[PDB]
C-alpha cells in the first residue's frame, strides 16, 4: 500500500528525484519527479515513461501495450562524469 501527491511548486529539491528529458507519456508533467515507471515491453528506442502517478493507469499505442510491463524506475543510474 502506498499513494502520495504534490502540486507544482519547488518541486525540484532534496526530496525526490528529478528526472531530466523524461515527460509522462499519461498526463505530461515533465521533468518526472519521484519514480519514473519505465516500460520493459516496449523497445529501447520507444521506450515510454510514465509518473508515480500514472504507474498504475494503462496507456495502448501503436507499440505500446495494455500488456506491456513497466519497471518502477526510482533514482536516475548514468554516467555520472566527473
Ligand atoms: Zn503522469
Ligand atoms: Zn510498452
Amino acid at each position: 500500500g502506498s499513494s502520495g501527491s504534490s502540486g507544482q511548486q519547488m518541486q525540484a529539491e532534496s526530496g525526490f528525484v528529478q528526472h531530466v528529458g523524461f515527460k509522462c507519456d499519461n498526463c505530461g508533467i515533465e521533468p518526472i519527479q519521484g519514480v519514473r515507471w519505465h516500460c520493459q515491453d516496449c523497445p529501447p528506442e520507444m521506450s515510454l515513461d510514465f509518473c508515480d502517478s500514472c504507474s498504475d493507469c494503462l496507456h495502448e499505442t501503436d507499440i505500446h501495450k495494455e500488456d506491456h510491463q513497466l519497471e518502477p524506475i526510482y533514482r536516475s543510474s548514468g554516467p555520472s562524469s566527473g
